[PDB]
């Protein structure tokens, strides 16, 4: 399931966790305050830790594209949580006028 940026707000605002799970090249030049990192590689080497584990888990990436292609890596990733990808990534965060922290 997708999520919109609001939504998601609201879900955060409930004690879920935001992931991002690009590189920390990418994070460090512009991320989600909320969010998280864990990058997918280390995700799928070494699982999710247990800090990052909650009842309900939104991923981000980019623009929506590597949670899209990868939805079937994360529902495993994060099971047995309610799981979501943020609509169209850190990008629509942006468009929907929400925070971000910029380098």
């Amino acid at each position: 399931t997708t999520i919109s940026p609001h939504d998601a707000q609201e879900l955060i605002a409930r004690g879920a966790k935001l992931i991002d799970i690009r590189d920390a090249d990418e994070y460090l030049r512009e991320h989600i305050p909320e969010a998280d990192l864990a990058p997918l590689s280390v995700l799928e080497q070494s699982g999710l830790p247990a800090k990052l584990r909650h009842e309900q888990i939104i991923f981000h990436c980019q623009a929506g594209k590597r949670t899209s292609n990868n939805a079937d890596k994360l529902a495993a990733i994060a099971a047995p949580a309610e799981i979501f990808l943020l609509e169209d990534g850190i990008d629509g965060w942006k468009k929907a006028g929400l925070p971000v922290a910029v380098n």
